[PDB]
């Protein structure tokens, strides 16, 4: 199955921002990133992606399809946006072993802000 992403400088949520920022998939479904504004690109953020998952960066501006394989959660973000809270949460499977530790660990507090809305309020 496939799932929508569109990168944005303004949304629901403020500036910069994934839309949607929660993905629900299944391994072997794939997730389009379509950057609508430019001056964005995916990138998952070290050690908050499942283990065995692999690391993956796309170009800024391009359109970027990502396979999902390993259950569990993964947090993105937007490489230059980071900072302003541009990340998405994609939860592959049912409940991700590791989403307790991802909303523990290390981040800005406007990404923490975020995560926890998608968490609540787009689970
Ligand atoms: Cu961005």
């Amino acid at each position: 199955e496939n799932i929508e992403v569109h990168m944005l400088n303004k949304g629901a949520e403020g500036a910069m921002v994934f839309e949607p920022a929660y993905i629900k998939a299944n391994p072997g479904d794939t997730v389009t990133f379509i950057p609508v504004d430019k001056g964005h690109n995916v990138e998952s953020i070290k050690d908050m992606i499942p283990e065995g998952a692999e690391k993956f960066k796309s170009k800024i501006n391009e359109n970027y399809v990502l396979t999902v394989t390993q259950p569990g959660a993964y947090l993105v973000k937007c490489t230059p946006h980071y900072a302003m809270g541009m990340i998405a949460l994609i939860a592959v499977g049912d409940s991700p072993a590791n989403l307790d530790q991802i909303v523990s660990a290390k981040k800005p507090k406007i990404v923490q802000e975020r995560l926890e809305k998608v968490i609540a309020s787009a689970k």
